């Protein structure tokens, strides 16, 4: 009945069901001492608290431990007295078969779990996926979708190609890049001097203002990633729709390129979500 | 029972049956990641894909995998029940004797596909085969039949050369030529520059407004094609029936020129299938 | 007085001057900490490492960061003492015009730089620029000058077609495509198991024995290569000299072709360097 | 003349010269009564004990007072006679520009001490600095150095990776993590009880048999390394040498894993040492 | 109805209800002949005298006799009228299922004492328990809560690290070290010489003017805590709170610390307490 979306990210979790919202994608089955105080999830016997500790940098993240920020998201999303619901996962666009591989752990699966102590339990009746990018096409505004156009998802890791003709795809691949690289560039020289910066707590240094971080390192990363597109892709057409937060992290400064048609995507962050989760109405409803 | 006209082409296929269509000549047996939402068809164990990849320029198409298109083609026009057919394909006026390379291979054989996933079988009865462009005379208007006519189909790479005498052919033949040669030219001269422009992607370019096509190159084209039909063809005399897209491509031009007598025939896209698709009804009813 | 070839290329670099040799196209502004150990070059105060990181896939060469390699060729050909040359290089056959903003930005010019430390200079006396495919024929034996022969490159990425007549050249063409195309296509079934691939470091996986490339594979790599030569070539006719590294890639299974008459360039990868450099002594000497 | 190699490192000092050793890192500045009895070293007045007390965690360890260790290794490995020789040191692979701030105190300098009331005086010739894991490298088998590689110390707190082709690194980088972090584990869950174990006498709980390790915390350590090198290698290609003690404490849990090809270095401990060590002979000899 | 809270230490007993204040931590069972003058307690018909004797150093101070220490300061606190009160004591982050143990011993529990004579009775209607540091927290000025913090409780015996992001944990951990440690080197150069001196009566020999300790004995204690936080936190992020008396005690020195942001909080002997008194406040009222 209910329908719930979850993107799994590598370093950020959204979900969207009846309460949408977000998260850090950071898991950590290490011993706490003050557990009341902490989000974490207790399955089968084993605690995970989530938004801090480790980041899980897996790749196929079809068996990167995407097991207790699901639930956790499932139980934020929606209430207790929901039992049953639809599940519409997100998964990269060249990882598809892997779905044989979640499907048979899931499907007609009732998951009991704590959620902070307050036990619950949960079904879901069927399960879908959906490529990543391909589905933001859908939160997409009609004045785009018309037109021959490309979905491109900057995610944290993988970047996502979708070229749409109209109303109907032709090219589709992914890449090995994302905003990780480049706080591992960032670390490689902070690390050096003195200091012990890792990839979870150097954006926040950004944030607070603690990494000058130079305007043109931004304008390197734009040219990696948009060099890793000419293979596949001439970005002067196909006019582009960018999404992801690292759209977000660099819009002042894609919107200086030489580009005759493109666009960031508004609320790009739930895009990838937000479209997928327009597909269930389409399906089940 | 059924009839069923297929016009591979070289960049258009045209199909026309219980339902009439067409769709793009392009075929790939690339791997794919998200195999639902692209049109494919699984012959034999071997996948290809349908509307994108590459073009299949090879001459003498008799023998350029004429496998998967056709197949398609056949599921799209018909439906899932229908099981014996009389197919009624269109090579050009000159390659007749490699029907007997078809003929061999395709009458009473039963072909077993998949079509998206939803498998399904077809049986022909018979095998028969036609010129190109002669074929459109039988679609052509009676006003234009009892005159001393020349059909002249201007294809994407072949100008095929019917004159037609009071119901009877008297000239016939081929020429190595058309839009696939413009596409060539242009991308000369765009991808010197910078760009990366290839036959495929490059009509798209004009339809949508980024390559400025003047004027005048239509007007060479037009003069290198009729330059190719002097030897054989005076147009000034027998009234001329314009067929194929490159007519409608190039009509505004053509009807400016210094012709007497002509005409760009309507709907030519499927001019030659109609007109050899009449012809069936002729034989088989 | 001194002459320099250096053929850039896209994933290689191949120089020949007073001492011949090659080199990765790989080159990357990155940070690095262990400096020493690493080739490298600093120019007007910003650093690049050869042979690691990134590959510059961007077309139309003549702006494509043309600046590290050349210099660090230059540097490894010759000697510290040499400081005036005449450097040749080779454009593709399509991008000649871009010659003239080559020119300006190195005619008449004196560069230094580190070379590992050990600060140098260098001057060039006159530029040159030659087509790519085209500077092979001057390589080529002379049992093949005389006749009618289709020098044909395949590049990484750029396949160069140059028809010459007996002495003289009659066609000229270039398309993309190369062997970035075929390990792109690799890494799409790759990357979509679980693994994290890229067209960089895939080759070197093929030459030690982890990716088991189908016999298969390289022959549809060739089918599609030879369907880009038959508008503008018949391979039949026009006796073929096979060019560039793909070529070396792929000569078992060129040798087993239906063409009457062919072979493949013996060091085919200078090549294209030491017909140019032939030139060279032509003009200068 | 004489050669002396020191790995500082953060848990354990190893030292090899005219004779070869190691001991633990702890140092203190604290007042002792029973002096005779303890290993100590007293430099410009000030005293410090060796062996017990502190651990110097500071990172960037350029700077952590490398001052009694350095002197006490010196004349424990050498003998008394000795006053010049030629020191190698062992420095993480991201940390190189502090070689600068070393250098400077050190080169050309005569350090007087005690060791232990039997006071003496050294001098050092010049100084030298090399990676850590890229030493380790020349102390490998003739059998792994021809193949691509990837030497892998796992430090008490440093991990370092630099991956060699064919006698040649591509890829330096640092990750914060080691046994140290495990040691931090292991005491969260203990000291929580009653206990009042810190980092320094666990280790020897696990020796002598008081603190139940349970297998699989050496399994989640394992993952928690294997998740930090995945960005940046393919443990699966790129054949390990494993090389730290944390190698030979992990050795019978690493030998279990899904990795094609690897190994863990024989005396490890001493691996980075004896590697930069043959290196030594190299330059000076 | 009424709230007590109190921060039992190790050496110092804080307490704050109706009436707060602060007295030694020292208890003694030792018979004592002029019983009137000192202030004591006798529970079910064990005597103890309390601000004098022994100090009991235990660690998981859930059990180390807080007992008398406990009736003593709710008497004082409060009145004699008052019988049933609300209790919020103040674990050591680490410690918090000792406080299982706890409960079951106070919870709905009557306890009559004498309090030097006059005997009296109490009960408590609830218990509740807070980690130590983060309780100061709360009160901490707005002006530092919204920021990144960490709440650093420099204790006598332990160090308490509690790390708050916005209005949230993410690290939380304990380390043994305080001004005991401190006071433990003092004496053992002091009663090398000839005296007698203990960790007990130290303190005020340094108050008084006796002991003369070096200004560096406190840069080295500040090095070695210092030296206790890198593995969890790095001082320079993190905008710090010094809280515990030996924040005071060592004030004048960590204000000339190279830290771009810290402070040391106010009334830092009873920010502990009065934090965790804000907070019962929220819960109860
Ligand atoms: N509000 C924001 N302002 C600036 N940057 C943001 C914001 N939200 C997210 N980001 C950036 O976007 C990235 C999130 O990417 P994400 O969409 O989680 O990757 P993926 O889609 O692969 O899971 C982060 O690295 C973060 O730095
Ligand atoms: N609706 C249209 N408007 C303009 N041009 C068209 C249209 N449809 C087709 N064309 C042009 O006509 C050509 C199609 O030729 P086609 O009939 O497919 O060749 P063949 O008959 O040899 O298969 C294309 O190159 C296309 O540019
Ligand atoms: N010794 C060799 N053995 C097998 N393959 C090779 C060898 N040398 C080069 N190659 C292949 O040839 C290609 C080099 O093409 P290259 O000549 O560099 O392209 P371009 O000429 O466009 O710069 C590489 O992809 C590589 O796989
Ligand atoms: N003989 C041994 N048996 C088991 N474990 C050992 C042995 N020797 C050392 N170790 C482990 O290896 C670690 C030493 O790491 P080390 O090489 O000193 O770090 P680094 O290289 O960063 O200085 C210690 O934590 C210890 O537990
Ligand atoms: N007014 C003061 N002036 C200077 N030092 C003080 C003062 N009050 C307390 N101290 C120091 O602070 C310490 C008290 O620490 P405390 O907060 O009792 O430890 P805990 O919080 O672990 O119980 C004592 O060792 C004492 O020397
Ligand atoms: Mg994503
Ligand atoms: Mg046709
Ligand atoms: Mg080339
Ligand atoms: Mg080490
Ligand atoms: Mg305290």
């Amino acid at each position: 009945m209910k329908i719930t979306v979850v993107d799994l990210g590598n370093i950020n979790v959204k979900y969207v069901g009846e309460n949408k919202g977000r998260f850090s994608s950071k898991i950590t089955n290490d011993y706490q001492s003050y557990e009341e105080g902490f989000q974490r999830v207790e399955y089968n016997g084993i605690k995970t608290y989530i938004g801090v500790g480790e980041l899980s940098r897996e790749f196929n993240k079809a068996d990167r431990d995407y097991m207790a920020q699901l639930l956790y998201s499932l139980a934020k999303a929606n209430t207790a007295d929901t039992k049953e619901i639809n599940l519409t996962l997100l998964l990269p666009i060249i990882q598809m078969k892997n779905k044989t591989r979640l499907i048979e752990t899931l499907k007609g699966e009732n998951f009991k779990f704590k959620f902070n102590g307050i036990d619950r339990e949960i079904k879901i009746n069927d399960l879908m996926v959906l490529p990543e990018g391909y589905a933001s096409y859908y939160s997409l505004d009609i004045e785009n979708k018309k037109g021959d156009v490309c979905i491109l998802d900057l995610g944290s890791r993988t970047i996502n190609i979708c070229v749409l003709e109209n109303a109907k795809i032709v090219k589709t691949n992914t890449i090995k890049l994302g905003s990780f690289d480049f706080y591992s560039k960032i670390k490689s020289l902070e690390n050096a001097k003195g200091e012990d910066y890792i990839e979870e707590d150097i954006q926040r240094l950004i944030d607070n203002g603690l990494i000058k971080v130079d305007s043109k390192q931004y304008i390197e990363f734009l040219s990696d990633i948009l060099n890793a597109v000419k293979p596949y892709v001439n970005l002067k057409t196909y006019n582009t729709i960018f999404t992801g937060g690292t759209s977000l992290m660099l819009k002042e400064y894609i919107e200086k390129l030489p580009l005759n048609k493109f666009k960031v995507h508004p609320n790009a962050l739930t895009s990838n979500v937000d479209g997928a989760m327009e597909a269930s109405k389409k399906v089940w409803n």
